[PDB]
């Protein structure tokens, strides 16, 4: 549709990362707009499930999500033309030297953003299912945008993050708004440790058997109580019982 365009108009600067599927570029559209390029490695998948990724980009746009620009899809390596974040992903920020000297004020400023466009997904009917800090991505205004739809749903390469998917959506494959509410609540322990890896020394086994006996990460140090109460709050074993994202946006505005 209004979304394909030609080749030509792309340029390819610089790598910001490999996967086993494939490559991100920052480049250039028609020179004059900074863009960032989702190269797919051919005979991975699926240069349509590549493109799922994108097609839901479509639909999903508000300005606390990754905005999609345009597509490649005629030549044999396929691209997803984005906007460009320039501090990359939440989790290599906040590990950085510059990172790890931004103080809790913007820290739960980067949080409360977060559950702005999660409060949108809610509100537009949608699940992510995928919701971490790597999957967070910061531009140069310090903005924090959701990225990577390739497991969001309306209700295959995949792999959703054992550590940070709800109980019952591990055991019973529930996957609703409210299991995101709870990879929210693990999002806000990736913030206020800056980008520590959940329940640290556990296996993804491990987790999981302790899950399915109660298990919760206690509170951790350097993290104030109303926010460890806002995490504890997302965790709640009954997913009824966890709060909507609006709910967490107001909460989270109000530490002043
Ligand atoms: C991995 C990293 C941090 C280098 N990365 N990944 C993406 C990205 C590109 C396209 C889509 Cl569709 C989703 C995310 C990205 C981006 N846009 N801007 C800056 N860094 C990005």
């Amino acid at each position: 549709p209004a979304w394909e365009i030609p080749r030509e108009s792309i340029k390819l600067v610089k790598k910001l990362g490999a996967g086993q599927f494939g490559e991100v570029w920052m480049g250039y559209y028609n020179n004059s707009t900074k863009v960032a390029v989702k190269t797919l490695k051919p005979g991975t998948m699926s240069v349509q499930a590549f493109l799922e990724e994108a097609n839901l980009m479509k639909t999903l746009q508000h300005d606390k999500l990754v905005r999609l620009y345009a597509v490649v899809t005629k030549e044999e390596p396929i691209y997803i033309i984005t906007e460009f974040m320039a501090k990359g992903s939440l989790l290599d920020f906040l590990k950085s030297d510059e990172g790890g000297k931004v103080l809790l004020p913007k820290l739960i400023d980067f949080s409360a953003q977060i559950a702005e466009g999660m409060a949108y997904i809610e509100r537009k009917n949608y699940i992510h299912r995928d919701l971490r800090a790597a999957n967070v991505l910061v531009s140069e205004s310090l903005m924090c945008k959701i990225a990577d739809f390739g497991l969001a749903r309306v209700i295959e390469g995949a792999k959703f993050p054992i550590k940070w998917t709800a109980p019952e959506a591990i055991n019973f494959g529930c996957f609703t708004i409210k299991s995101n509410v709870w990879s929210f609540g693990i999002l806000l322990y990736e913030i206020v440790t800056y980008g520590k890896i959940p329940y640290p020394g556990r296996t993804n086994a491990d987790v999981m058997s302790a899950l399915s006996q109660g298990y919760r990460m206690p509170r951790m140090e350097n993290c104030p109580d109303e926010l460890y109460d806002i995490m504890k709050m997302c965790w709640k074993e009954k997913a009824e019982e966890r709060p909507t994202f609006d709910y967490l946006q107001s909460v989270l505005d109000d530490f002043y």
